[PDB]
């Protein structure tokens, strides 16, 4: 973990939440990409909220492997807002 990794983080956060809001569906799964691996390297290795973080992300992993999109849709609801808790981006 680190701050320029951190201040990243903020970045791709906003990003999304920009993209999203102007309708760039494709920017937004190249976006989520890098958030998946942003969040991996920062998470290396914490507080009962990045416990959390790390645990809703691994599963997240192992709905989206299964194809469960259900289950995905819902995991990313509560991972981004755990993500926007951590990192202050509103
Ligand atoms: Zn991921």
């Amino acid at each position: 973990s680190g701050s320029p990794l951190a201040q990243q983080i903020k970045n791709i956060l906003s990003l999304i939440s920009q993209a999203d809001a102007a309708g760039r569906m494709d920017e937004v799964r190249t976006l989520q990409l890098n958030l998946c691996q942003l969040m991996v390297e920062y998470f290396q290795q914490g507080s009962p909220l990045a416990q959390q973080i790390k645990n809703i992300h691994s599963f997240g992993h192992q709905a989206w492997a299964a194809g469960r999109l259900d289950e995905v849709l819902t995991i990313q609801e509560n991972l981004y807002q755990l993500m926007k808790e951590y990192f202050q981006q509103s």
